[PDB]
């Protein structure tokens, strides 16, 4: 498969995925139908959208990494595919949720060859090959913010931050696109818990890198070997390479 | 002036300032054209926003107090506007923004008749009268959570809070809406230093109060008294009968 394949298939599921859920009543889209193999439960939405984005990428040959449906497949190349990252602004009819497509030639986050975050509730397009990262058509690249006063997102603030400003719009795929572009001075899962699975940031990611970005762990060692499966977890700081040190300072 | 036309001259309102802010791209919006006359830069958004505003308004028998041009009217009805709060996500392509709008028969807010706001990105129509809330056609009301272990909208998380999630869109307006309509449990602006403006609450307050909202300055003190002019300020602590309490305790 190549780099041009993904745009091809992430467009297809995009397309497919969109309208399942447009065609979703609120009330529709909040109803819990069964529990995933993430071990969280399934939404109504969630069903749809894995169906549909599944439907193609399943036509394929890949190993591809999901949800409500675990690690199927046996193909050469892995696919961290989240399709409705951001439910509970869906399942408000809140526009921040989309499709998070990250392919890789191997086992490992390393070894991605293209990223694709889709707005579902605005068409909006964001993805990033070999060739730089686009928004909608026009290629992107991060922020030249300089200082800590600089406008960020945050999971979650604790204290003092001396942030221009916090948010917190409830897509951490869509969230690492809106860093990407310049919209934000960073990004930051500092949670703990470690509580961000592959298929939740790994597309993200690799995008904002793309647009020249430092993304990182909360030790700013690589995320390179990050995993294609289920169990596997992680932090988030990511900015550009002269903000980085700072909030990496900052938080620290 | 009654509730049925400032629903009409709202829907106008909408109406250009969409046809507007829309033509515009972000590189246009994110331009600093001078300055607001309450104190902060004025955008170009901010200004065609205004603009085709007070173009509608201003033809009414009524007084106008809104964020760049301030005091400007001749009657005794007093109306509150934004003609776009979400100018940060408006010159950055994120679709929570909106126009706000709140009629009164005073320049106090329990003399309010009229609450009006509008998702300038996605159309979301907000608005509130005798009737009852109202969202894209149909009644609304705030969630029945008992619980501080909601999801919470607020402005600022300084600290550990039991909250169940944080989220943070940075457009008052339509973030009471999300907790009119109940999408959210909780919305709180309780920023020590009393931030918000009464152009950003007055719709918002209206419109949730009439969802099942409980709505209050930071203490508890009835908002009723909140003045329509330039320099009020006002903490917000929303929250269904049940929980609101709750709140007031919990941030104490
Ligand atoms: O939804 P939460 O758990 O309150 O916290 C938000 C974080 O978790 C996620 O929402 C998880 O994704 P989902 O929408 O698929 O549940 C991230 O996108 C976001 O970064
Ligand atoms: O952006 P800050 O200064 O951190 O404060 C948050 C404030 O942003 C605002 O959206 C500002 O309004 P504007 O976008 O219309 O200027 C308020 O609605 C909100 O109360
Ligand atoms: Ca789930
Ligand atoms: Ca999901
Ligand atoms: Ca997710
Ligand atoms: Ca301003
Ligand atoms: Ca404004
Ligand atoms: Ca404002």
């Amino acid at each position: 498969m190549d780099e041009r394949d993904a745009l091809r298939i992430s467009r297809e599921i995009a397309g497919e995925v969109r309208k399942a859920i447009a065609s979703m009543p609120l009330r529709e889209r909040v109803k819990d139908v069964g529990m995933g193999k993430d071990g969280t439960p399934t939404k109504a939405a969630d069903r749809v959208a894995e169906d549909a984005a599944l439907e193609i990428l399943r036509k394929e040959r890949v190993t591809v990494v999901t949800e409500e449906s675990g690690v199927l497949g046996e193909g050469d190349v892995f696919v961290a595919l989240d399709p409705l990252d951001g439910t509970f602004n869906a399942t408000r009819g809140i526009p921040v949720y989309s499709v998070s497509l990250c392919f890789s030639y191997s086992d490992k986050l390393k070894d991605a060859f293209f990223g694709y975050v889709y707005n579902l509730a605005t068409g909006d397009e964001y993805y990033a090959d070999s060739s730089g990262a686009y928004r909608n058509g026009e290629r992107i690249e991060v922020s030249d913010a300089e200082e800590l006063y600089c406008n960020a997102i945050i999971y979650y603030p604790d204290r003092k931050f001396p942030f221009k400003r916090m948010r917190i719009f409830g897509s951490a795929a869509t969230e690492l696109c809106f860093f990407a572009d310049g919209s934000f001075d960073c990004f930051l899962d500092i949670r703990p818990g470690k509580m961000l699975r592959i298929y939740d940031a790994a597309a993200g990611v690799f995008i904002a890198e793309k647009a020249g970005g430092k993304v990182t762990e909360l030790d700013g060692e690589s995320l390179g070997n990050k995993k294609f499966d289920m169990q596997e977890r992680l932090n988030i700081v990511a900015a550009n390479e002269k903000l980085h040190p700072k909030l990496l300072e900052l938080i620290k």
